[PDB]
């Protein structure tokens, strides 16, 4: 698949159509339309409408879209909706416990699958999950483990449990060789200061970008997400002293060996001139 | 066996009989009578008989019982003491290994098990363990832990470590649909203002309760692990706005979606009225 | 092999041949002669020659030697200089991924293996990596990690990741009942406050040492590893009180059992006279 950084993937729920236009002009990398758990069950199907609508409206328009999953009855027509618009570049496999499951939804749908992490069983299944066929990248429900393993969401002990289940997408992530992983949402929309402690600590782990929830969140995400210009300057410093071609030296009163120089010529290429 | 929470459980040795009554009157979800690492081994004998006739001189108790690993010469007659009392409602297997050890405490006692991980071995097997037949609920050997790991006790980087299997306990109840477990003992006893953060850090995790070892600490523990009247005024709220029925709305400046919805539900309801 | 702790092992390079009797004049513990991720390429064969002038030279030097991996093309020429001079005491491995890797480089040495974790393959395959025969101790690369798992070495996110793999690391050690393992390298060299509390935290964690690569980080190692005269005030009056035979007491307000009194007289012991 994509084996791109995402830096920011807005949801936007099928019962908003007029919403969705928004979220694509917000910049983010990718907008998720929801038809499952942002949307009450009598209006699945007219959101699901809403959808197809938008979709023929807007061929140019390329979305991911958060289906149900199986245990749902709408499962198959939401499958045939991801199938049958080119604008529909992915789902967002919620729910996932099996990569039969994943399986299931990428060859039905012709498209690859984003599995979210949601629970103890996910987690546990996540080795084959992450290795199955059809799975571009993982992102993580951080509120919905957060019920299925009873956190208190937001306090130092939940962060904890939640800091186990990244490290468990981080892990699979490159063990599968799969594109970089999405955090799960920071639901506090106005909170900037939050959210960019919240961006900062995901990259720092080795994600790629935040799954987002408001518009406003796509501006701090990606300003956070750009190295700074320490950095910057930092990772030009070393490359510069191993032009040389010294085997190990000193930077920043630091040993500089080759995993060091190769953090930063993949930093000074990720984003910006490489070589 | 029993899906409830237990908040507290009072360890007092059988050493000390005129100390069991005591346990029992501190209020403690349950007293454990122990057998094992608090009882020197020249006392095994007599610290039995001494259960046996509290037992069967207090027929209305009813009493956790931690027995002696099968490693011990004593093993046998912990069981079969266990096996023919009805005060005894379940028995701690300490040093707990493999799913056969499990088995063979439940089949011989005919009683729940609580096994206590307190080794490498035992983390490494907790899938086993965990899902044995008998098996209640999971406890956690802190001390016992840091003694098989060479942990400085109370240290940052011990904690750490301790996180780590703490979540094993945590993630295998989940999977192996257990009953809430037990964060281990805090053994500064009068250092309320401690023991109440390790109670709500274990609390805020996924445990339901504490093991505790003295009567001067079960009134902190139910009383840091009863929600606050925030919480409860934050579940009504949300509770309160989800009632009609829509998908996603926000509460306090941060965004509820079906998960936070369920988490407000099981709060009203695990604690208080609920509907 | 040897169920001793190594405080320290000292990097220097096959490059630098005069350095190596100073790395040995350090008084690390253990000297590493590295032909690795230090030497460029195309000194590879040169450094490989240092290394054989240096021990032929020096029969009482007793060093580790830190070779190529399978992939590359001098792997079997750096396990012949291991296996032909009685001087070299054992090998890293790094890159170690599977444990045939171990198994082809104890066979082919004859010598005792060192496997460095430097990536999320070797993690997953630590079970079978520790486990395999040859194995002496564990050591932890923690910047070839930060590369393989895209981390921003030095800060909090990173650190939590690294706790993981360290904690795999320490369990790992456990049950394939391993000499302790170390710490990865402190690169600050001159931070002598930071190394001693990197070094402080590895021990609060159950590691014996750190990988050091400058000899001046020798005696803070060696120093901060040491009990404080506080810990083994506290172990002095705990093995008191226990003297008598008693199961459980109280020392400094906190409970004493059988699992605290043997970390008392272990710390006691394993630094100081015993009994
Ligand atoms: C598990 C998860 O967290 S993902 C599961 C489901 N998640 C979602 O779909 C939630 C996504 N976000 C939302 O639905 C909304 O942000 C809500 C409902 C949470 C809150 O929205 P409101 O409080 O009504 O919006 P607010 O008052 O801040 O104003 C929002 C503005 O941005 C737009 N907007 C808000 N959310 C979105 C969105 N997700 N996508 C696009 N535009 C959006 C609105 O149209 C409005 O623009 P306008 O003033 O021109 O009409
Ligand atoms: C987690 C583990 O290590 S498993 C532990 C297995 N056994 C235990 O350690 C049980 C818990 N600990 C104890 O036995 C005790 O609390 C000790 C030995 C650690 C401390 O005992 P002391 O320091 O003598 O207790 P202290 O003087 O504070 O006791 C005050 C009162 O509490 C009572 N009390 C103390 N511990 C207990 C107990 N476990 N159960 C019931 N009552 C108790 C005493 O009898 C006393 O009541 P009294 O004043 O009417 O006589
Ligand atoms: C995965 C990895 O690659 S982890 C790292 C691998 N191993 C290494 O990095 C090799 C070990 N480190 C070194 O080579 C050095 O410490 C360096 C290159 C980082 C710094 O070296 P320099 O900046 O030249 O040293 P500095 O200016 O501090 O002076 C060093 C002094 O100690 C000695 N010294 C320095 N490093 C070492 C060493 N590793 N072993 C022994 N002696 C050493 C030097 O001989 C010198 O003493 P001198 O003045 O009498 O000649």
């Amino acid at each position: 698949m994509n084996r791109q950084i995402v830096r920011s993937a807005l949801f936007v729920p099928a019962t908003r159509p007029e919403r969705i236009p928004k979220a694509l002009a917000s910049g983010a990398d990718r907008v998720i339309v929801d038809l499952e758990d942002a949307v009450e069950e009598g209006l699945k199907v007219e959101a699901r409408a809403n959808l197809r609508r938008f979709l023929v409206d807007t061929p140019e328009a390329r979305v991911l879209v958060r289906i149900n999953a199986a245990e749902h009855p709408g499962h198959a027509d939401d499958l045939a909706l991801c199938r049958d618009h080119a604008g529909v570049i992915g789902l967002l496999l919620p729910k996932v416990e099996s990569a039969a499951q994943v399986r299931h939804a990428a060859v039905a749908s012709g498209k690859p699958v984003w599995p979210i992490v949601e629970s103890a069983r996910g987690l546990a299944a996540l080795g084959e999950i992450a290795a199955a066929a059809g799975v571009e990248r993982l992102s993580f429900g951080s509120l919905d483990l957060a019920l299925d393993l009873d956190l208190n969401s937001g306090s130092n002990a939940a962060e904890q449990i939640l800091g186990h289940a990244r490290y468990a997408l981080l892990l699979q992530t490159r063990l599968a060789g799969l594109a970089p992983p999405l955090d799960g949402v920071y639901p506090a929309i106005q909170n900037r200061a939050g959210l960019v402690e919240a961006v900062r600590f995901a990259r720092d782990m080795g994600f790629g970008g935040l799954l987002c929830i408001h518009p406003s969140q796509v501006e701090p995400i990606h300003q956070t997400l750009m190295p700074s210009p320490a950095e910057l300057e930092w990772a030009r410093r070393v490359a510069e002293a191993g032009a040389s071609g010294a085997g190990v030296f000193v930077v920043d009163g630091e040993m500089v060996d080759a995993p060091v120089l190769g953090r930063a010529r993949r930093l000074l290429e990720r984003a910006g001139e490489g070589g």
